[PDB]
């Protein structure tokens, strides 16, 4: 299954902990806390709002949203191990729920959520399944609700080089252009579709993370090995190179139901 592939490779327990080291406590998404603050800076919610986080990871996004707004947050992630980790990070809070499930089969009521949020998770879905997911999101959103996404994107496939092809293949990502992604949202009937190519800002975030890794190498080596350091260091180096030249891109999408 896809679930097994993710839990046994990219998101093993150790893989997740290595990601958390560089992204920041409670995060496996780009830019950790600081990007979260920026991405939510123009979003309005309150204690009565209902939020779905698709690909909730270690839960930092939901923790932040609930802290900032007091909103009810429900995170779904297909990886059972990651959800177990997230659930160890929150207690005594009846407004934060993390659930291990496949978002493509999960049932939610129509007109349910004030915000559907997702951070660097939909890259795992095939193109067919991205379309299916966004159709479900449209239904699940309240008439007044907002969809807010960041995700890994890319230049057109014809332009990819050998190293980038191999990264995408090994990860089993489906990376499309920012423009194709926006077109899916438009085809699902979302309104006010705003897409931003945030590759430059992503490059900045990556540089901050890369510098952190380098400055904290000693501590990393005590927690994990030199082999894992090299892999992580080289992975960030390629992302920095490829975002600078817009081969690998970072897309931001915001849209509404009405
Ligand atoms: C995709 N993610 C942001 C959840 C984890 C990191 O993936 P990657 O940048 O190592 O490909």
């Amino acid at each position: 299954s896809d679930k097994t592939f993710l839990e046994n490779n990219q998101y093993t327990d150790e893989g997740v902990k290595v990601y958390e080291f560089i992204f920041g406590e409670n995060y496996i998404s780009s830019g950790g806390l600081e990007a979260t603050k920026k991405i939510l800076s123009d979003i309005e919610l309150n204690e009565n709002s209902k939020v779905l986080d698709i690909g909730s990871g270690l839960g930092g996004g939901c923790m932040y949203i609930n802290e900032k707004y007091g909103a009810h947050t429900h995170g779904i992630d297909i990886c059972s191990n990651i959800v177990n980790m997230a659930n160890e990070r929150v207690s005594g809070n009846n407004k934060i729920i993390f659930e291990a499930n496949d978002i493509l089969t999960k049932e939610f009521p129509e007109n349910n959520f004030d915000l559907i949020y997702s951070r660097d998770a939909i890259l795992h879905l095939s193109l067919e399944n991205k379309n299916k997911l966004f159709q479900k999101c449209y239904k699940w959103l309240k008439p007044t609700g907002t969809l807010l996404i960041t995700d890994y994107c890319a230049t057109e496939k014809e332009n990819w080089d050998d190293e980038f092809k191999e990264y995408v293949k090994q990860r089993k990502y489906t990376l499309i252009t920012v423009e194709e992604y926006a077109d899916i949202l438009t085809a699902c009937n979302f309104k006010n579709v705003v897409s931003k190519d945030l590759s430059d800002y992503w490059n900045q975030l990556l540089e901050v993370e890369h510098k952190y890794l380098h400055e904290n190498k000693e501590e990393f080596l005590k927690l994990f090995s030199e082999k894992k350091f090299i892999s992580l260091d080289d992975g960030w180096s390629r992302k920095i190179k490829d975002s600078k030249r817009k081969m690998q891109r970072w897309g931001y999408f915001k849209a509404t139901k009405n």
